[PDB]
């Protein structure tokens, strides 16, 4: 059983997936996040956040504002169940996370933080 995803945020602020399935026999998933382009992170940094549907604009509002020297993502925000840190081009960043935190019944979203992205780099996460 596959408990990956691979998934590529590009320098057209896009990630290459707009929805995301866990099979619910994983014990753990893991998200491999590249960011393919040629712009530093300055100019268009990627990250990979998961929260609830309900708490994601509150996450990515609270993300701006936490600034780029804090990945634009509150610190240890007890809304996001899973995250990478922000990554520019050419770089590649990894997130595992215990499938057991996801409740079945709960709608669940991705998105990257960085101002502005979030309109584009977002998707549903689902449990198979
Ligand atoms: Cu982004």
């Amino acid at each position: 059983a596959q408990c990956s995803v691979d998934i590529q945020g590009n320098d057209q602020m896009q990630f290459n997936t707009n929805a995301i399935t866990v099979d619910k026999s994983c014990k753990q998933f893991t998200v491999n996040l590249s960011h393919p382009g040629n712009l530093p992170k300055n100019v268009m940094g990627h990250n990979w956040v998961l929260s609830t549907a309900a708490d994601m604009q509150g996450v990515v509002t609270d993300g701006m504002a936490s600034g780029l020297d804090k990945d634009y993502l509150k610190p240890d925000d007890s809304r996001v169940i899973a995250q990478t840190k922000l990554i520019g081009s050419g770089e590649k960043d990894s997130v595992t996370f215990d499938v057991s935190k996801l409740k079945e019944g709960e709608q669940y979203h991705f998105f990257c933080t960085f101002p502005g992205h979030s309109a584009l780099m977002k998707g549903t996460l689902t449990l198979k």
